């Protein structure tokens, strides 16, 4: 297995599924976690771990080691705080390929309201939005600015990750709520969903095909918020959740006081499916159905 | 003018109507004061002032000297760290008489769904309830405590006090939202709303009439959210905001993952009326009309 890659937060969602991808592409897989992490889920793909605490320039350095490329999976400040280092230790451990796994949420919307694509950019600080957002944004920013400064970073951009191994759950929570009977009801919006598996396959291409210093988006479906909502349901037996007002959502807000819940947006896969050869091939149903089978044979359904 | 009480947060809306009232009874009136507040607001009362941080009881009992009564107007721990040491200064200052102002929801709710009243009380921890009811009932049963072990201390209970003087505005928020366009919608919900100018008469009835170790709720008139909503709408030529359902509150509760806000109830005010003499003889409209004019001549209508 003449390649080595190494992934960052391989025990989560899209991590374990960029892990399994490069074990499934034949190369050598190296693991960097935080001794504290149960690396041990990922024993299977026989591994090799690594340590390092990610606030640790030595361990990190050490940890970077010997790599033919490298996966990474008050707000603003500390999720800058946690960047900053790994992008040190890069430089110092010589790392050839590096890829950082964004968001869209960096991206604002298309000026016109079609599907969004990797030119989308804020010229400046996004003034007014969310803080999630601007965490968002930023480390966005920070990674061009290490691939402008001459460091070999990627940035690949999924959309809404949904399948199996969801540990929190995290984006699989609209599966389990659901089926628990609590989503209750939806905002309406748009989004793209994308299934992990696929998702983990778009970051090895990305890391290994993507021009130095570019976005990738990584998408699977486009989807109204009311038809994802509808299939979970249909397909757990549940009844379909119920719209909830826009103007009936920040009517709560207000009485709170005595978002970006449907701020999504479409993407345009292009890019990635041009220069990287990646698109999705699986249909929605058939995650929808991996994700539900995995949470239900541990138990996260009533 | 031979008696003497002293009021501390008279620069809020329910201390400054005790305050006025104090003044009405021609009493001396001393107002304890923070040296940040903005305690000029009252001169025109002539009161008496005396400086002391909440938190130094060298300086809260020589506020308290010579006095025939005082009225008193991480979240539970420190809601409990502000008025021990006034209790403390209380003792040593040899205060005869002191109404500590509580709150409707240090109560249960009426086990019959009856206009609720004294004698409801958790049997201990309120457990499961929110950190609101919490904190509330923990200050009522320090309150209780301090009388139990020969403070003089009386508890005085308004129900929602809405009026002219509501400077941040607190209470009278409902007003301004809908006045503003902002509140769009209410949750259903039993309340009782008292006019600020009686409040304040029924808290020094209270400090000079209530037998100590007892509550008093000092009450107006039971309302529901529709109707004070759409009394409000009508007054300032505004639509009346609409119902939105409970399970869609919780629903987006639900949503944020990825209440009390109408948990009141109806009050009954026989106990004051029959010990105090105190009740209500102001027409809602009035003090509704009232706040509304105090809230325009300052300008918190856009």
């Amino acid at each position: 297995a003449h390649v080595k890659y190494a992934v960052l937060g391989a025990t989560g969602l899209l991590g374990h599924h960029a892990a399994r991808a490069i074990r499934a592409a034949g190369h050598d897989l190296v693991l960097i976690h935080r001794p504290s992490s149960q690396i041990q889920r990922l024993a299977y793909l026989e591994p090799e771990c690594r340590v390092a605490e990610m606030l640790d320039h030595a361990g990190l350095e050490r940890a970077l080691r010997g790599l033919d490329g490298v996966i990474f999976s008050e707000e603003v400040a500390s999720a800058l705080g946690q960047t900053n280092p790994f992008y040190a230790a890069c430089l110092q451990a010589r790392v050839p390929r590096i890829l950082y796994v964004g968001s869209a949420y960096a991206m604002p919307r298309h000026p016109q309201g079609l599907p969004g694509h990797e030119g989308l950019f804020y010229d400046s600080l996004p003034s007014g939005k969310s803080s999630y957002v601007l965490c968002k944004w930023a480390l966005d920013e920070q990674a061009r600015e290490q691939a402008r400064n001459g460091l070999p970073v990627v940035i690949g951009i999924p959309g809404m990750v949904l399948g199996e191994l969801d540990i929190g759950p995290t984006t699989g929570r609209v599966i389990t709520a659901i089926g628990n009977g609590e989503m209750t009801h939806y905002v309406a919006g748009q989004r793209n969903v994308i299934d992990a598996a696929e998702a983990g396959r778009g970051l090895l291409m990305a890391l290994e095909r993507g021009r130095i210093g570019e976005r990738y988006l990584l998408t699977g479906h486009n989807l109204e918020m009311a038809d994802l909502t509808r299939r979970i349901a249909e397909l757990l037996g549940q009844p379909a959740p119920q719209p909830m007002s826009m103007a009936m959502a920040r009517a709560l807000a207000t009485l709170g006081r005595l978002e970006v819940m449907a701020g999504g947006q479409f993407l345009d896969g292009r890019k990635a499916r041009e220069e990287l050869g990646f698109f999705s091939t699986t249909a929605l149903d058939d995650t929808l159905l991996r994700a539900i089978d995995w949470f239900r044979d541990n138990g996260y359904f009533n």
